[PDB]
Formats: structure tokens, sequence, C-alpha cells
């Protein structure tokens, strides 16, 4: 199509014999940090250099907090990957369903697709990436279509109830309620149960549950809990959680 | 509809209609003694107590391999409150004749959206972007919004992996190639060079270590140029003279 005027410039500055330079800066590294940048960029442009590489500071997405942070960097210190995770779910036999968490980085540089059919013959039948907006469920969504995988929507409790139908709808598995200042306080009650009604499948409480008198106000208002630093740390740290565990498994009606 | 219906939500419908409730744990997979070789025993032990379902999370490897100190740059960056779309508003304050190439790992870009990412810079000074960790055969995350586009999509050629193998990525650049990889007798990288110079449609440029004007001309032998990072972030931070040695290297003549 049209050619670039990057490649073109450069052909020139060849096409003329000189050396092509190109300088790095990282963008924001200055005293004025970003408010720096054009002037690093106009001192450059004085010296004649060819072109300017402006790297942007990388950011992880990981907001789970500090227990389960950590329990991320022991794994990679016991030389975790996604691959050998595949290979190790293959070789697991178990009633169970499982659900893999992970955000959308790990997934893309494994392939998505190769994701899916990998985990095709496994106990996997759920996948949640809390960090892909549903504006881009098209990314996974079509890769699960013939699989038994269902691909889980985290919805957040204090949005409007028309947003949140909009993103339950065909909805598989179940579904996951997040709730995350202001001046207006919350009922998460009242917001859990009318989620509870509205959606046609079931409903997990996924924050705040680290004690039995928080296991029992949620089920109240939902069909259950997902409980995550407390199973970590206790797992970690080889305190029992056992009897947790088997009061909160035994919950009825 | 005339798809079957997925495991995971009869299961849990089940468990609901016994008037039960639904407990489901997280385990981090490869947090164990024995890492993801004790991943069944939790499973196991978890099972036995009866749970519904069990969240296996992945850990989050951080993608960045750019050495100390550009990490450090980086880290500076972030405490200056540096965030991906304060930078793109930055650049469309900025007036240069200066072709700009943003440099970023593939993660902030998707958090951006691509699309928004491209089509917010569209009139600005920036005309190609490298984007180290993007698999070549996920491109099409990105090259389809490129397509109508001023902006260069430059490949990242390995010497090491042998440049036949990476036939599709050199046919397909646009802007220039970024190669990465008498002494040492690793004249094999010489010899790479040389022959992805002569295959190559555009500028090939060295992204090795540049910190002496010796590695400059040594490189410059074999390629069209270089790419200097770590030297001149150093400098600039630490208040190094940097002035001298850029203006030689511009100037450089074969």
């Amino acid at each position: 199509a049209m050619p670039k005027t990057l490649t073109e410039k450069l052909n020139a500055i060849k096409a003329a014999g000189k050396g092509i330079f190109v300088p790095y800066i990282m963008a924001g590294d200055h005293e004025k940090g970003l408010d720096g940048l054009a002037e690093t960029i106009h001192f450059l442009e004085d010296l004649g250099v060819s072109a300017i590489e402006v790297g942007i500071p990388f950011s992880d997405p990981v907001a789970d907090g500090p227990v389960i942070e950590e329990a991320g960097l022991r794994s990679l210190a016991h030389g975790t990957s996604t691959q050998a995770l595949v290979e190790t779910l293959k070789t697991i036999e178990t009633e169970i369903p499982l659900v893999i968490m992970t955000y959308f980085n790990p997934l893309f540089q494994y392939g998505v697709e190769n994701f899916v059919k990998d985990l095709a013959d496994t106990a996997v039948k759920g996948l949640i990436i809390p960090d892909l907006p549903h504006e881009h469920a098209n990314f996974v969504e079509p890769f699960l279509a013939n699989t038994d995988i269902a691909l889980i929507p985290l919805v957040s409790l204090t949005t409007g109830i028309e947003r949140q139908k909009e993103l339950i709808e065909g909805a598989e598995g179940f579904i996951y309620a997040v709730a995350i200042s202001g001046n207006y306080r919350a009922d998460l009650d009242k917001h859990l149960a009318q989620l509870h009604q509205v959606a046609d499948i079931p409903v997990l409480t996924g924050f705040g549950v680290s004690s039995q008198a928080d296991l029992e106000r949620f089920n109240a208002v939902s069909d259950g809990v997902i409980v995550g630093s407390k199973i970590v740390k206790a797992l970690h740290q080889g305190e029992p959680i056992q009897d947790f565990i088997r009061q909160a498994v035994a919950y009825q009606k």
C-alpha cells in the first residue's frame, strides 16, 4: 500500500551513505516526568538523530493483594510455567470441576486457541480472565464454542442493573460477583440479592469471605462464595483450614 | 440452544437445587513445597472435603528483559505518575521532524486498546511501533489496525536463531529491522548480520549494547546503523556527558 514515512526517511539516510542512529529514551524518566519529554526529544533532534525510540514503562495488572501476589512469586520460583501447568493438568483426574483464573497476557503468550484445545480432555470446566473487558470477549469466546469450558463473567455489584444484565447475557458456569471511596455506602447485600434474582445461572460472592459469619451472610443473598487469600495463606503457612471448609461446604438452605 | 450445555453450570445448579451452598476455594498453581508436582495433592485434598469447584490461579510473569538501567528508568517514570494515556496526550503536544518509534510490551497496549492507541496517535510524530513480546503468530492483534496508518510495525529478529527460520518476520517488515542477539570467535554474529543485511528490503539496525564509538563502528560495518539504549538513559539520568558521543555517532561515515 502507501509506503511508510519511517521506511522512507531511514532509506534516505542510508542512500546518503550515512549511518542510522536511534537513541532510546524512557518516556517520563525526567525531573519533570512526561512534561520533560518534549525537551528531551528536541535535545536529540538538535543533534540530528535518525529517529527516537520512546519507551513506555511497564505496569503489571495484578490486583490480587499481597497474599496471592507472594504466592505467585513462590510459584514462579518453583519454575511454574503456563506450558507445564497445562501438561500437569492433563495428568490430574478429579470429579471436581476446575476453573482457571488468569490474566490475559499469559493466555495470549501461550495462544488462546492452543490453551483451550490443550485443555479439552482435562478437568478444566471454566475460565476467568479478570482484566479482559466485556467489549473484547471475542478474543476468547469463539474458541470456547465447541468446548466444555465456560467463560465466567466478573460482575461489579455497584454498577447499574441494566449494565449487569448485559454482562451476564448468555453467561455460563456461574457469575462472579465482585465489590470493589465515596460518601455513598452501598448495601452490598441488597445488590447481591438483586443480581441473584436477575441471573439464570448461579451467582457466587467473590469478595470478603474470611469467617463463618461472612459465609452465612452471603449465602443468604447468593448461591455461594469464593474464598482466596484465606486458603492460599493457610496452605502456605500450614494452618489447618479443613474445619473452615467442612463447615462451609455443609451450609444448608 | 443447539450446543451442548456446559457441565460447570449443571454441577453448580445441582448443588443449589439440593439447597446446599456452593463453596469454591482458590489456589495458586505451583504454590506448594513440590511446585506444580504438588497441584494434584492439593486438588485431591480439597475434593476430599467436598468443595463445589476449585479456582486454579496462573502466576503472572513479568515480561521485562531490558536490563537494570532501563528497569530502574521505568520505575522512576512510574513514580512520576507516567501512564500510557498521559504519554499519548503529551505526544499530541509535541512537534518534531524526527520520526518517533514507540517501544512497549503488549500488556499496556492491550489495556489501552490497540485500535484506540493507533487511532489516538494518527496525527502525531509516531511512525513506528516495537512490541518485543508480541509473538509473530499473533500479529493479527496489531497488524490490521496499522493497515491504513503511517505507523510501521518493527520486527525483532534474533541473529542466533537463524535467519531462514524468521523469513516471515523479515519479509513482512516495515520501517526497519531490529537485529538482536576479530575476538571471542563468535564471529557468527557478524556473518548472520551480513546475511540478514543482504536479504532485507529495508534498513537493518543493530540493537546490541553500544556503549562506545568502537562498538558503533563495528556494527555499522555489517549493518545500516545502531540503536543505543542503556548508555543514553543512564547518561541523561546521571548527568554524564552524552552530546559528544551522539554528535560523533550521527556524523559517522563508513
